[PDB]
């Protein structure tokens, strides 16, 4: 698809068998989703945003569908109001920015 | 241009007579620039994201050239860790996400 930016670029994702809404975010290096349970072991990670740094849980090799495209990769879980799809998975679905 | 997302989508901007590097950020509602002086009136605003909220100054009707494309809109100035071009200006240069 071709998505304009007059509104937030929200799409549906499916993770752990659940539908959720998430933001396609070219300014996020990594994908960060709201607290939920995921399978397997996690590793610690620090990420920095507009207000400072926080601790999140890093889960590798997680299956996630994004706007109907299958991806498998790293998902960080932490306290956020929004699910954010960052560049590590935008590249797996072939997304580019165009103007 | 078509910008892939293997790396951060960084571009040159010109604002307030200054050349800067900034991140094209579809996840940002607003454009936020590191501390600098801008002409005109401003009012305080709080903006939040990973890590919490920061206080910024909101300047309206500011012109920015983004990778060679002129746009006008509101610009927030504050202690952001990176210059961010958000959707309020991305729309003006006709930027889209495609996959
Ligand atoms: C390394 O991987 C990542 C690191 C940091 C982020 S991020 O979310 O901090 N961010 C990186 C940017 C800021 C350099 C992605 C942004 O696009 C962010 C994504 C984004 C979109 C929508 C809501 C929130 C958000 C997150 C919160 O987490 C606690 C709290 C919150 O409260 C309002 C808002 C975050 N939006 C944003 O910061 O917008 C403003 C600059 C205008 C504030 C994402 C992945
Ligand atoms: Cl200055
Ligand atoms: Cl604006
Ligand atoms: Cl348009
Ligand atoms: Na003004």
């Amino acid at each position: 698809p071709q998505i304009t930016l007059w509104k937030r670029p929200l799409v549906t994702i499916k993770i752990g068998g659940q539908l959720k809404e998430a933001l396609l975010d070219t300014g996020a290096d990594d994908t960060v989703i709201e607290e939920m349970s995921l399978p397997g072991r996690w590793k610690p990670k620090m990420i920095g945003g507009i207000g400072g740094f926080i601790k999140v849980r890093q889960y590798d090799q997680i299956i996630i569908e994004i706007a109907g495209h299958k991806a498998i990769g790293t998902v960080l879980v932490g306290p956020t109001p929004v699910n954010i799809i960052g560049r590590n998975l935008l590249t797996q679905i072939g997304a580019t920015l165009n103007f």
